[PDB]
């Protein structure tokens, strides 16, 4: 489509199928959240396109506005040059930089590091997941999500990772997100709860078999 922007995102061409990429999922959630219209495009990671290593070295997501435009990689700049663009609906966040800065790397490491560091990094994510807790806990007048009551910046960068989280970990280690965190499973619920969240929602087992390519 020429009409609207294309999203180059990790999914199964054969099928119209979306796939579990997370910052593919940050930028598809931005979309939604300021209901901006687009069109996906999947990238089968078995057989991408050559022009893919010239735009992003074979990354996604990719986005392109329309023929004159080039392609702009990289979550964090599209979502930006999102915020830049249309300023409403707005997606700005007052949470401070440093909460979840380190949810998914310490999952990955417990996922797929070595046996030595994994107490630790437990440990850390933990930390983590305190963080966003307390967070949404101090700010629960507001609403259940680090918006208040509709999608942030936060929401699409963490929502993601946290998701990939308890659901990875449940599979693979039979973690769980401990009870006490209550503001963590409204979250979740809140979330599970949105349209926007439903619109793009590729479920548990392309999570899963997204990181067996890993396990």
């Amino acid at each position: 489509s020429n009409i609207v922007t294309t999203i180059y995102v990790k999914g199964d061409p054969a099928k119209n199928k979306l796939l579990d990429c997370p910052f593919c999922h940050r930028v598809l959630l931005a979309y939604e959240a300021k209901k901006l219209p687009y069109k996906m495009e999947y990238i089968d990671f078995d057989n991408k396109p050559a022009w893919l290593l010239e735009a992003s070295g074979g990354k996604v997501p990719v986005i392109k506005e329309g023929p004159d435009a080039p392609y702009m990689p990289d979550s964090d700049v599209i979502v930006v040059h999102l915020e830049k663009q249309h300023p409403e609906p707005s997606l700005q966040s007052s949470v401070p930089a440093e909460i979840g800065a380190k949810l998914f790397p310490n999952f990955r490491a417990i996922l797929i590091g070595p046996a030595a560091e994994v107490a630790d990094k437990v440990a850390a994510l933990e930390e983590q997941l305190a963080g966003m807790d307390d967070y949404l806990r101090q700010h629960e007048a507001q609403g259940p999500l680090f918006g208040g009551q509709h999608l942030n910046g936060t929401d699409c960068s963490l929502a993601p990772k946290l998701y990939h989280a308890v659901v990875a970990l449940k599979h693979f280690k039979g973690w769980e997100l401990p009870a006490r965190f209550t503001a963590l499973h409204k979250y979740l619920a809140a979330l599970k709860a949105l349209p926007e969240w439903q619109h793009v929602d590729y479920g548990t087992e392309a999570i899963i078999a997204g990181w067996e390519r890993h396990i």
